[PDB]
């Protein structure tokens, strides 16, 4: 099939996929047009556009088989942490990687690692937080000793699915390419644990203070530490990009995260536990909480990214400020 | 003979307990016997309302999950690390420093710290694409697994020894045990040592000469290094014990090297039965790992550990004495 899956009209899906290189791709429409296969469709498109199948000798049927299997392990009944979110983070990383300040900085293997990490970074998410898994003595928290419980699990699942029949998209990488990619993917997905956000941002501010740049604004990264730190922060920014998107996308993302949070709070309430912050549907201030989220997490991060790639992210920052105003203006 | 076993257990508060003798006399139950003795000695059953039958049931199932056919990383090693931690906890420089819950965490951590060890290193598990390294993303693979198994066994029938701890105590113990067992990963050794050296530099002592450890970070750092020292204590023991430990670790390493050889892999250092010297390997282990750590522990608690450091230095001089050297 043209776009990796069957669709009732590829012509509409093709028109939408022309925005795969743009911030604010219509990812919910892509999900509908692809029969709920946005992750497979978007990954297929990106791998073809970046010529990654030829570079890494990835058979296209192997790519599609792995992507379908991976997409199937995102839960259909989780409102936010599902295959649409995975597709969104993939596509947002794909746009961030093309930013002019990063031209020719990353190798094809680093690009592959960032995209693959984005695709697997929330797989098999149960719709509850690490702290909920710890507080309820879950098997997952027992397995992972309360540390980056979900993020360790997403990695283990995403790598394990490579072992299924006709799913090993890395079969033609060399042994050291495989080792390098595995290390980068682990480093990137572990950095999506929000318990690491403050340290990650503090370190990113330090890199920005000492950035080295060519005449035309292209960053000069010196070693693995520099490269992986930019990739970690890139995928973290993509994971935290909802409020920087066109407002209709952001509004839907907010509706979905609140649905998932409220379902967690209901589980907490039913077990007599303290309800987690922003998970009480009976005592919620959705609009206020979005403004607080932007003020304390999203704008500090994106203003630092925008500094790193100046001026590449100026419109993203401007959209963030407009979207902050939307939620401020709709506080009851 | 239960008579001789009680005599051997008389030395449970001394460095150099004959743990191999206790293993034989107890019917291969050194971990159960030594944990029970130490829990009685420290009055831990009464402090934490641990039913004695619950303790024995948990300890027997924990001991069952150390592998008999692993020559070094088995229940005797667990029992040795427990008893060594038990001695280090009573060092005069740390008198009345640690709470009973901190003491319980350090001893429990020692007891579980190598459970279900397969007899191969983290690097081997990573390099062979093992399921354990896949589960744990190549990071403290075995130590994460030891923790998960040791805690999981608390769920077995009549095995929850922490059942009468408060919720808060249980959460604190769990955190402390995780922090301690993860610090036994040798890839963290240089960072642990660099930080311990700096803690020694700036250490604070009471009048009485006892260390002052104000917050959790300083307290847990001392417990981490203290169990790491116990894990690395074999060369500080009397030569007749140290020789037995050296035999066991080389058997285990050589079996890993045989698997690497069968697989066409580069044999890990010190794992080639054909091209390795015991003496050079032990002198190197002492010079580059064990003595740098123990001289720093000895600095922290000076002069409490001088006899331990004296034995270590004697054993190093002993094992280097048959290696030809320029004079
Ligand atoms: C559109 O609104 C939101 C979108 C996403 C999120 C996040 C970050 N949710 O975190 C849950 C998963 C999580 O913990 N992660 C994954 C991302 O990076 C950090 C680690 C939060 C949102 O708004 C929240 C804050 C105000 C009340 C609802
Ligand atoms: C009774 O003997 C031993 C007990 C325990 C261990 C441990 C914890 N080994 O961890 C491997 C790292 C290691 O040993 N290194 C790496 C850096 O250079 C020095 C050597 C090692 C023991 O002796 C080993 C070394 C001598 C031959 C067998
Ligand atoms: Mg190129
Ligand atoms: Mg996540
Ligand atoms: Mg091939
Ligand atoms: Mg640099
Ligand atoms: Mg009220
Ligand atoms: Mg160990
Ligand atoms: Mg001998
Ligand atoms: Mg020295
Ligand atoms: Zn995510
Ligand atoms: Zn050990």
């Amino acid at each position: 099939p043209r776009f990796g899956v069957k669709t009732e009209q590829e012509d509409v899906l093709a028109k939408e996929l022309e925005d795969v290189n743009k911030w604010g791709l219509h990812v919910f429409r892509i999900a509908e047009l692809s029969g709920n296969r946005p992750l497979t469709v978007i990954m297929h498109t990106i791998f073809q556009e970046r010529d990654l199948l030829k570079t890494f000798k990835i058979p296209v049927d192997t790519l599609i088989t792995y992507l379908m299997t991976l997409e199937d392990h995102y839960h259909a009944d989780v409102a936010y942490h599902n295959n649409i979110h995975a597709a969104d983070v993939v596509q947002s990383t794909h746009v961030l990687l093309s930013t002019p300040a990063l031209e020719a900085v990353f190798t094809d293997l680093e690009i592959l690692a960032a995209i693959f990490a984005s695709a697997i970074h929330d797989v098999d998410h149960p719709g509850v937080s690490n702290q909920f898994l710890i507080n309820t003595n879950s098997e997952l928290a027992l397995m992972y000793n309360d540390s980056s419980v979900l993020e360790n699990h997403h990695l283990a699942v995403g790598f394990k699915l490579l072992q299924e029949e006709n799913c090993d998209i890395f079969q033609n990488l060399t042994k050291k390419q495989r080792q390098s990619l595995r290390k980068m993917v682990i480093d990137i997905v572990l950095a999506t644990d929000m318990s690491k956000h403050m340290n990650l941002l503090a370190d990113l501010k330090t890199m920005v203070e000492t950035k080295k740049v060519t005449s035309s604004g292209v960053l000069l990264l010196d070693n693995y530490s520099d490269r992986i730190q930019v990739l970690q922060n890139m995928v973290h920014c993509a994971d935290l990009s909802n409020p920087t998107k066109p407002l209709q996308l952001y509004r839907q993302w907010t509706d979905r995260i609140m649905e998932e949070f409220f379902r967690q709070g209901d589980r907490e309430r039913e077990r007599g536990m303290e309800i987690s912050p922003m998970c009480d549907k009976h005592n919620a201030s959705v609009e206020k909480s979005q403004v607080g989220f932007i003020d304390y997490i999203v704008h500090p991060l994106w203003e630092t990214w925008a500094d790193l790639v100046h001026p590449d992210a100026q419109d993203i920052l401007d959209t963030l400020e407009d979207n902050r105003e939307w939620y401020q203006s709709t506080i009851p």
